[PDB]
């Protein structure tokens, strides 16, 4: 038995790959996450123009999970468009290229740019519309009209299939409007649930200090804390968006909590913090124990149980 | 060394009670509420009428923490006024009575017929504007003309001090717009931050089962789960309202967290979860580890570290 799958007509080994912003942001990076055991990579959400982020110390992590406030530091969108064109090996595994602009019109230039070799080598975009961490910048798709101006203006400029890095949403109404939104747009083939949870604070008592030094202590949080929340944006853009993908992100650390994630309707199974932690090598151990909870159960596909969770 | 507090015209023993909903559902709860170490207590949040509440299962608690779809039971208005006015120990100490009505027809309603006995007896309002769990009426505070008006429409009715139970927000504009509503009511005297983070989705692995049954398994998430999340919006608040009281709930296991939420701004500290799976003896183990940590660090006072976190 082996986890292979296709989608968006490509071909995955298994549905793990990084989350974005992890193990992805220089050349050496994405060819360590090319030689990992993942079934994909995404790269760093990327600007127009490359960007040294916010202020060290940025990340910071925990038993429970970690914080950051980055600050999208990246080395430029030409150098992950170059990347896409002329570097990766897609014999290894398909390759999902991030862009977080910091305006619809810094998006769009991008997208202009990044469609001609899309359609050469068949690179997927995601687009972030979830950052929580540059200063004076609101995550975009907790504004629904702002969401709504971002995706007719990608769709219209770039005219291939693409995906959406959502940021978690706590209430019913959100889920129903955020998806309706997403629903009007067919060329969003994938919805990624869950960027970080926005804006959470890390002290420490013996210092009584925060611990990260970008706005106040401020950051989006990842891991064990935000598996539940993850759980529940991915079963209900699942249950919304009967016609796309969703793509699971949020306190992956085993095979078990990427069962979760299936279960609750994603089809790939994106890893954040867990992979910061542990390394590359975490890839294996997830395939090796998620087709362990299968033979388990006698599960022989992810097809047989994706979606599935039962209700009472 | 100690932990008294004074404030709203009233004194504290010490800065703990339980979180809304937890131990004060009946008139056996709340005495037990008022025989332990705790420095006040809080009434179930109530509707006009009795409620049974939502189906069973309906609250789930893990080693990170819970979830819950109580859906307001209360046993009603009538009830918890009449405790408030004829049943409860004042010498022993203060109380809040919560209400939750689901428009502001019926929180005005209530608070007509609770100004005499707020008068007469000292009882505090807290007035909640965040309840995740009941279906098809999304958490008031997330729509902020909402807010204004339920907070408009209460101070014209009530015309006396009192304090809002708030949601859990994510977003820097949120906290901006959130307390500058607040701001606008001189009435609202003090802020508790946070309600349960909402509509998360607990599935248990084994079954492939959700684990309460409203909503298909969601529900609001407390305990290990949401600490930084409470301690953000504990100092967000505490920053961006001088002039009023913030109590924190969120997290709190421990005199640890406690100390956090105090640095972070807390005036009372609040807790759920951790009461509900650990029962009233909580309080006299987060008074001791409280004053243990505050001895070890040369503090006499909450005063000489409530919102004194360090940032970087
Ligand atoms: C160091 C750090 C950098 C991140 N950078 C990005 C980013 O560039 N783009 C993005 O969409 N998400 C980014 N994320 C969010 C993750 O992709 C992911 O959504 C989040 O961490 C939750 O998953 P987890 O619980 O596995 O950490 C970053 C997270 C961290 C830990
Ligand atoms: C069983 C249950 C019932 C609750 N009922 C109420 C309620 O009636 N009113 C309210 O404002 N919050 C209610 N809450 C939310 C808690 O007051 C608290 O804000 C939340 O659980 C987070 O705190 P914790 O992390 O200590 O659990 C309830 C929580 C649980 C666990
Ligand atoms: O660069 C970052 O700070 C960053 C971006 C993002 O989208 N999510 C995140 O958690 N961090
Ligand atoms: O009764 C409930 O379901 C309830 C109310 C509330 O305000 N918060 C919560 O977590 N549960």
């Amino acid at each position: 038995m082996c986890l292979k799958l296709n989608l968006l007509d490509h071909v995955f080994a298994n549905p793990f790959m990084n989350a974005a912003g992890v193990l992805c942001s220089t050349e050496e990076d994405l060819r360590c996450m090319t030689a990992s055991s993942s079934g994909a990579l995404v790269s760093k959400s990327c600007t127009s123009a490359p960007r040294d982020g916010n202020p060290e110390p940025r990340y910071m992590a925990f038993p429970l999970g970690s914080i950051n406030s980055m600050g999208l530091p990246n080395l430029g969108f030409d150098f992950y468009l170059k990347y896409a064109s002329d570097l990766h090996d897609y014999s290894k595994k398909p390759l999902f290229l991030s862009i977080s602009g910091l305006s619809v019109e810094e998006n769009v230039a991008m997208v202009r740019r990044l469609a001609p070799v899309a359609q050469e080598k068949g690179v997927l975009l995601e687009l972030n519309l979830s950052c929580p961490n540059v200063p004076g910048k609101p995550q975009v798709a907790y504004d629904f009209e702002a969401m709504r101006t971002y995706l007719q203006q990608v769709s219209l400029a770039y005219g291939l299939p693409f995906g959406v890095k959502m940021p978690p949403y706590f209430d019913i109404a959100h889920f129903d409007t955020a998806a309706a939104v997403l629903n009007e747009f067919p060329l969003v083939k994938f919805v990624t649930c869950v960027n970080s949870v926005g804006n959470g604070l890390v002290i420490d008592a013996e210092s009584e200090s925060v611990v990260i030094k970008p706005k106040q202590g401020f950051g989006g949080l990842g891991g064990k804390y935000i598996l539940p929340t993850a759980l529940a944006n991915v079963n209900a853009f699942y249950r919304r968006c009967p016609d796309k993908l969703v793509f699971g992100c949020g306190g992956v650390y085993s095979g078990e909590d990427a069962f979760l994630h299936i279960l609750a309707g994603a089809s790939m199974v994106q890893v954040g913090t867990a992979l910061q932690e542990e390394g590359p090598g975490i890839f294996t151990r997830l395939e090796d124990e998620l087709l362990e909870i299968m033979a388990r159960k006698g599960y022989r596909t992810l097809e047989e149980f994706r979606g599935r969770v039962k209700t009472i």
